[PDB]
């Protein structure tokens, strides 16, 4: 690969701050040589600086953790990707036709209940931040709406899919998702900054605070750091660090977390758009210089995450901005992948 471009990474972070991120940071693990940059503040009220060791909420990056657990269950003979969801969770869905593979790739047609919750950004956050939901509560909220398409038909993102994934993990293992993440992923990879504490609202240890951008332009930011994330759970509640998400996606792509057969299934791409695909709890992004990278993005209130690795896991990058509901910031932070993988123009 080309050399990572630290001047370009520095410019991306400075642009994100100019667009409303209180703080922004990035860590690259380039085959054993570390790159680490940060600019701005973890806490905008106290002024404490952000750093690449600050813990944060990874949002839908959590789905890659859920998918790894489910694909290990396929390796163990406990789960068949082409069986019906209802085979394992009787009576759950009105269509006994929807399969596990379809949920894991966002091809199920299940309505995304969070489009009801967050029609208004700050009111919807204030509504859910201190609520505790069961998995079944969230499925019932989805099923108030009919499906949006035929099973298998189209990519349509829905958090409901990885609520189903959490329910499958707990049903088939007899354990909580926190126990399965710890035993199958966090402990074997020594992810000392990585946690699943739901429904606790505290982020353990030194962390970046999250700042939710209101829908009104120029409105005051809302501290969204402490919430249950119970509206997402196995779709979005993991806490981690840049070093630990680099370790995780490098281990995944280098073949340490499942059989070769299941990794191959995880990388069967469904088209998202002309430069992106979706596998099984895994995203592919095609970069300008002809390189593809693999991993996941996350959005949870106050935190935007990108965490991607090269095909062989030898270069990994994790970037974090501690704001959300700011599409300019989101789009700017994607440029860290260009600078880290494609290097200087
Ligand atoms: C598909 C995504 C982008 S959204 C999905 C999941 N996060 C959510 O579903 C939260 C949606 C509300 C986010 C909120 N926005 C609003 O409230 C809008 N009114 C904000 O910006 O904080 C996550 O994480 N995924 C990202 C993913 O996979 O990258």
């Amino acid at each position: 690969l080309p050399a990572p471009d630290d001047t370009g990474l520095q410019a991306v972070l400075h642009t994100a701050l100019s667009q409303g991120a209180p703080g922004a940071m990035v860590r690259v693990d380039d085959n054993g040589t570390i790159h680490q940059l940060s600019e701005g503040v973890a806490d905008r009220a106290t002024g404490r600086a952000i750093t690449t060791t600050d813990r944060f909420r990874v949002g839908s990056v959590t789905k890659s953790f859920s998918a790894v657990v489910l694909l290990q269950l396929v390796d163990e003979g406990k789960l068949d990707l082409d069986a019906s969801v209802n085979t394992y969770l009787p009576g759950l869905l009105p269509d006994d036709r929807i399969t596990v593979r379809q949920v894991m790739s966002h091809r199920s047609g299940l309505y995304d209940y969070t489009n009801d919750m967050f029609a208004q950004t700050v009111p919807g956050f204030e509504s859910v931040r201190n609520k505790v939901f069961s998995y079944q509560d969230l499925i019932t909220l989805s099923l108030k709406h009919g499906v949006t398409n035929a099973p298998g038909a189209a990519y349509s993102y829905s958090n409901t899919n990885f609520v189903v994934a959490g329910m499958l993990i707990e049903k088939l293992t007899g354990h909580s998702v926190a126990t399965e993440y710890q035993n199958r992923i966090f402990t074997p990879l020594n992810l000392t900054d990585t946690f699943y504490v739901h429904p606790d609202t505290v982020i353990p240890g030194t962390h970046a605070n999250g700042y939710l951008t209101p829908d009104e332009a120029g409105g005051a930011l809302v501290d969204s750091t402490e919430q249950t994330v119970s509206w997402a759970q196995s779709a979005g509640a993991v806490i981690s660090s840049t070093q630990d998400l680099d370790t995780f996606f490098s281990a995944l792509m280098s073949g340490q977390l499942m059989s070769a057969a299941q990794l191959a299934q995880m990388q069967q791409w469904t088209t998202v758009n002309s430069t992106q695909g979706y596998g099984l709890g895994l995203r592919r992004r095609d970069l300008s210089c002809g390189i593809s990278v693999y991993g996941h993005t996350g959005t949870v209130q106050g935190y935007y995450t990108y965490a991607f690795a090269s095909k062989d896991g030898k270069r990994s990058v994790t970037a974090l901005a501690n704001t959300s509901n700011n599409v300019n910031v989101l789009n700017t932070m994607a440029r860290t992948l260009e600078s880290a993988f494609c290097g200087k123009p």
